[PDB]
């Protein structure tokens, strides 16, 4: 596998995965639990720009 | 080129992509024609998740 | 990384990528400012295929 | 790893890699619960074409 | 292989690889047929500068 | 490059690649500006495990 | 697909796929019609040296 | 060239490469000399598995 | 990922990663219950061999 | 290296590297030495094509 | 991009890609500002040695 | 092997390997007969500046 899941995201530091630090939503990740990375940035903003235009 | 159709999904042996044996949809991939890789649900895993959000 | 924006789209030539013919939506990227590459049009072909199908 | 298991055989949707559906054999990857992709199909005819030749 | 021409460089979109729409030069690619990638004017720059030197 | 530097290490989102918020040292980084990626572990858990053994 | 046929086999110039040569066997390519690449010979004695053994 | 034969296996520590151990074979690589690694294995694994099915 | 731990070092198949065998240090991967492979030397000499230098 | 020269040209089997039969030009390798493969003709076909033209 | 500018040239440090240390030809990589790697030989070999012979 | 030496590292053109120039220590690269490419030096910075925290 070329490109994994890991090569995506990173588990958010802030919350450590859980979304929401305490009650509220986790400012860090928008309540994802998750960091991109460049790669997955890369990826995610080509998909958002084409499809379906 | 690093990640090709054929890294993402796999023809079905079975009705060879057509997605129907004799007119009833292929027993195997059932419709699709085509069965995901590990690689190819990854991708589809994490936009899935993070599109539009 | 493994697959940047270059792998993925090249830089349309007749509005040098901003998208217009001062005005009228560029008739060679319809729109976009850029041309897909086989890689980008792979990824692409696949997400619109599988995504939330 | 540059080529993995599953960049080589994909778990098949039929019988969920158990090779049998209800006692006899899975017809749709043979009895094997699992399904080559283009991938695994060439190194397999590879050698098979020259081993031991 | 490696780097396939595809990654090399892109069919015109606009025309097919004619470089010709409607008995007029076609605006995409400018007659070549062929836009080339970030990894074409690489390779191509790069022997266009140290080739014969 | 293969690896890039943002292969390796993202940008700390608590911080902004500071180190610090209000003068006390960053907790979510511990630090650094900057989180690890799988592959920045992976290669800095091999260096630290291995090196002048 | 990170390593194809052809990053294995190269079509042999003296019989082109055929195999002989006016009915005796080819002398070029010894009746297969290929001839392997560095990449082949790896994976093929990698194979015959530790396959049932 | 996208794996050696350095991807496959790693030399033996204990016997240098050579099978024996003053005359018994040594009791590490069990006679080859050689341990295979993960991608080596995955490679051997699938070849066993399929090979003349 | 485009470097694995598994790319780096091999798991030692004497003491099954453990380092040490029936209290003693390991003979095959001499304590550290793993065994680099070439690509493991070679980062690890870039580095030695660099660093802070 | 991502590509060597044992992934652009194969040694000529006819000829075995001399480029000469008896005297005579070898007619396979059209006296090289070495013929090309996929990889060394896709490299080769794109720089003649577009080298400063 | 799997072969970037980077992995065919290395900037000659001493003048960061001037060709010059103040007036005079620069002494380390004297003129051209860049040095090539073994990769970028390879390419420039091959190049040289096959283009229109 | 991914990244080779030659990847991290390229012989110095002024000392051609030496490191010495008739005794004179090498100013091009500074005793150690090699410059890093935009590679090496990535996977040293990084190493330096995280490990031994
Ligand atoms: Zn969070
Ligand atoms: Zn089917
Ligand atoms: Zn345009
Ligand atoms: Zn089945
Ligand atoms: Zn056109
Ligand atoms: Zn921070
Ligand atoms: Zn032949
Ligand atoms: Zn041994
Ligand atoms: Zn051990
Ligand atoms: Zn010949
Ligand atoms: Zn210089
Ligand atoms: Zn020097």
């Amino acid at each position: 596998m070329v490109i994994a899941t890991d090569d995506l995201e990173v588990a958010c530091p802030k919350c450590e995965r859980a979304g929401e630090i305490e009650g509220t939503p986790c400012p860090a990740c928008s309540g994802k639990g998750v960091i991109l990375t460049a790669q997955g940035y890369t990826l995610l903003d080509f998909i958002q720009k084409h499809l379906n235009k």
